């Protein structure tokens, strides 16, 4: 529970960001 939050949610938080900044932007 704690380790797959942490491990896949606690760990790739710039990727979400430029996700949504590549489909507003383009």
């Amino acid at each position: 529970g704690i380790g797959a939050v942490l491990k896949v949610l606690t760990t790739g938080l710039p990727a979400l960001i430029s996700w949504i900044k590549r489909k507003r932007q383009q």
